[PDB]
């Protein structure tokens, strides 16, 4: 009679509901219904994944979750069609596959519609032309769960014998320690240097305030290493006749960052925000879950046509002509943007504080980068002194552009403003000021640029960033103090120890390479079972080696002998 349709959330199920007509039936499965608990019975039972004998599982039904499975089957035939309407993401491909498992039922009997929001004109064509379900996803998606649940239950073991009980390795957690790791004793041998610079404050013929900043000596940048190097050239400034040696005028712009993916989301939203990535993550999901943003699981700048003529719209009737680009601007799935740009984040529902001021940002970011540039005039003022070369810049703000849409400017507002000076003009020296500067160390890592540097290295993946950063947390690898990521002694012996004896597993390059061989599989150009049969055999030769004694190659273990 009717059609069935399934969502993994309540939250979800709601929303999607208001643009499903009366022939559809929503039901949301509330939860994940079914997953995972030279051989060994004992390990295959823990693991639920057998990779000896061909990878083949054991799902069970999740505690609890008998009574929704057996609630959805009932409602499955008083239906006539099931569509299965999880997120469009792999991991969203494999629930819809278990869901569609464990009802059962002619495969003919099942649909798997996508969308990257929950609007009604996503929501129509989402239906209108519904798909099938993709097994080459899957397959992607249960390769890496079973990768996964491998190393983690058959490198564990190895780590409570060699180094301590408790301990866990993870197939990307540990790379991730890594970077920590490698970043911490950066940090701990860098040598701080100690290096001056010598300002000077002028003026000009008419009267007016000029500061400089000393460049070049003899031609050659400037840049003493101790007090006596600064006193002599102070001494030859002192007595120095300054002009301006040339006046350069050059106009200058800035442009809108693009629409935000998954990694800037998280990094902005820290940054400006002060939100770590599970708080970020959490309310952008409920967020996309209740209508009001896109799909927040994505590294695609692209925005749909619609999206694009709507904003332009908003900007053209509340800014105005000359905020509006002749065309669009394209930047090269959907960026996380607001699902309809007249809503704004103070109207948002049953969103708290924090999730409003998310919205605030994604919806600024979306605005402003279909926006025009804001122009500029620059100037760099050049003085001549002696045998001395100094400089002046500064800048005034001609056109806003994109920058109207983000709060008021107040500050060092029109960062420094020069006064009227033409070339060959006579300056005053009025006072010197030498001042003492060390160079500074590498910054540590923060929960979001570090999913920057895991992205750059392509590592991470929309959809585990948030994982991975709070997966390396409570293990007693890294920890975050005054938000700031400080590697513990734990997280250094067993980073040494893992890559001295899982080399493979923990070069960055391989596990990059391993998220290529996972969107082969996804993409049709590569089969599951031989992905995981050869990461097995690798993995495989560097376990028995590190099982060995330390005399024969194997793992050290953590300890300190006697005299
Ligand atoms: C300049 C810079 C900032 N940040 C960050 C992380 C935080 O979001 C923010 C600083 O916040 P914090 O002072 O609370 O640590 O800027 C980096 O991660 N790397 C950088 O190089
Ligand atoms: C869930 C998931 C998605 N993705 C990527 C690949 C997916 O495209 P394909 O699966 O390549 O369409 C896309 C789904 O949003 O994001 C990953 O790389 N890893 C994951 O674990």
């Amino acid at each position: 009679g009717k059609a069935l349709v399934i969502v993994e959330s309540p939250a979800k199920a709601k929303t999607i509901n208001k643009y499903l007509g009366s022939d559809y039936v929503v039901k949301s499965s509330v939860g994940h219904i079914r997953d995972l608990p030279d051989e060994r019975g004992a390990l295959v039972n823990r693991m639920g994944v057998d990779p000896w004998h061909n990878w083949e599982a054991h799902y069970e039904v999740l505690p609890g979750k008998e009574k929704v499975v057996s609630e959805l089957k009932q409602l499955a035939e008083k239906a006539d069609h099931i569509y299965l309407a999880t997120d469009l993401d792999r991991e969203g491909e494999a629930i819809a596959w278990h869901l569609r498992e464990v009802i059962g039922g002619d495969d003919a009997r099942y649909s798997r519609v996508v969308f990257n929001e929950i609007t009604k004109n996503a929501i129509r064509q989402a239906f209108n032309k519904p798909g099938e379900l993709n097994i080459d996803r899957v397959n992607a998606q249960q390769a890496r769960r079973f990768m996964d649940r491998v190393v983690g239950y058959m490198v564990s073991p190895l780590l409570w014998k060699k180094i301590a009980r408790g301990l866990s390795a993870g197939r990307v957690q540990s790379v991730a320690v890594r970077l920590v790791v490698e970043r911490e004793r950066e940090i701990k041998a860098f040598v701080p240097e100690e290096f001056w610079e010598v300002d000077a404050s002028t003026t000009t013929p008419s009267g007016e305030a000029l500061a400089l900043q000393v460049t070049h000596q003899n031609d050659k940048p400037f840049r003493p290493v101790n007090k006596e190097q600064t006193q002599a050239a102070v001494s030859l400034l002192e007595k120095a006749r300054y002009s301006v040696l040339e006046r350069e005028d050059k106009p200058t712009t800035s442009k809108p960052g693009a629409p935000f993916i998954t990694s800037t989301l998280q990094q902005a939203a820290s940054t400006r925000l002060g939100f770590g990535v599970k708080k970020t993550m959490m309310m952008a999901q409920r967020l996309y879950e209740a209508g009001y943003i896109t799909y927040m699981r994505t590294d695609s700048t692209n925005l749909s046509q619609d999206a694009v003529n709507m904003v332009r719209g908003y900007i053209s009737d509340n800014f105005g002509k000359k905020y509006l680009p002749e065309s669009p601007n394209q930047y090269a799935h959907e960026a996380i943007r607001p699902s309809d740009v007249n809503v704004m984040a103070e109207s948002l529902k049953d969103m708290e504080a924090d999730a409003q001021k998310l919205y605030q940002l994604i919806w600024r970011q979306f605005v402003a980068c279909q926006m025009t540039p804001a122009k500029y005039d620059s100037t760099t003022l050049t003085v001549g002194a002696g045998d001395f070369r100094l400089k002046a810049r500064g800048r005034i703000l001609r056109f806003d552009g994109w920058t109207k849409v983000m709060p008021a400017l107040r500050k060092g507002d029109e960062d420094r403003i020069l006064p009227a000076v033409n070339k060959g003009d006579a300056l005053t020296l009025v006072e010197l000021t030498p001042a003492q500067h060390f160079t500074k160390p590498p910054a540590r890592f923060s929960e979001a640029s570090l999913v920057k540097e895991l992205e750059k290295r392509g590592i991470g993946r929309p959809s585990t960033y948030a994982s991975i950063i709070s997966t390396i947390q409570d293990r007693g690898y890294v920890r975050v103090e005054n938000r700031r990521f400080y590697a513990e002694k734990m997280g250094e012996i067993v980073t040494d120890r893992l890559e001295e004896n899982f080399r493979e597993l923990m070069n960055y390059d391989f596990t990059a390479q391993m998220e290529n061989s996972l969107d082969q599989v996804a993409n049709h150009e590569a089969e599951w079972k031989a992905v995981l049969d050869h990461f097995f055999s690798d993995f495989t030769q560097q376990l028995d080696k590190a099982e060995k004694d330390p005399e024969e190659g194997g793992m050290r273990p953590n300890q300190m002998v006697l005299t």
